[PDB]
């Protein structure tokens, strides 16, 4: 279990908890979405995510931060602005940003 595995889950479990009704747990079917897989050509989910972790498919936060944006993108995209998906999508991808910004990496680069 490497230390890029064990940063990524904290910070996935960090972000699944802002997610408490789980809109963001699994894929979007086109049965609760009409028309989605025509609208997202790429979809992405926490639960992927997850997946990718643990088959330790993410080489840094970087590339994690990548699937996490793609994912609050996608909802930007497929929901209109006055949507619950729209609002959630852009509070998590702030919080997310915030949480792994540059500046907190560097002080914790410093202090190993």
């Amino acid at each position: 279990s490497t230390p890029i595995q064990q940063l990524l889950e904290h910070f996935l479990r960090q972000l699944q908890r802002k997610d408490p009704h789980g809109f963001f747990a699994f894929p979007v079917t086109d049965a609760i979405a009409p028309g989605y897989s025509m609208i997202i050509k790429h979809p992405m989910d926490f639960g992927t995510m997850k997946d990718k972790i643990v088959a330790n498919e993410y080489k840094s936060v970087t590339e994690f931060k990548a699937d996490f944006k793609l994912m609050c993108d996608n909802a930007m995209t497929y929901n209109r602005p006055d949507t619950v998906y729209y609002k959630l999508a852009k509070k998590i991808l702030h919080a997310g940003f915030k949480m792994m910004s540059k500046e907190r990496l560097l002080a914790l680069k410093r202090s190993m």
